[PDB]
DNA sequence: TTAAATAGGGAAGATAAGCAAAGGGTTGACGAAAGCCCTTTGTCCC
């Protein structure tokens, strides 16, 4: 019910990222990851 | 071209009825990330 999912992000040029640059130009490809601000309720982008 | 001295107490402010219907509210322009092909320029090999 998950698993095949991610196979199909991995199998494209998918990235998991909490913070962007993208939001100020599309042209941007900016991604990075924070592990300390992982939290309960934390919502993240891909 | 004046010195002082005060300016009311009481009562009381109406009720009933009703405020409409119909019609319409616009279009056109503001995408990134690639795949393929061709041409040109430049480098290298044969």
């Amino acid at each position: 019910m998950i698993k095949e999912m991610i196979e199909d992000f991995i199998s494209k040029g998918g990235l998991i990222f909490t913070h962007s640059g993208r939001y100020t130009n599309t042209n941007n490809s900016c991604f990075i990851f924070n592990k300390n601000d992982i939290g309960v309720d934390t919502k993240v982008d891909m």
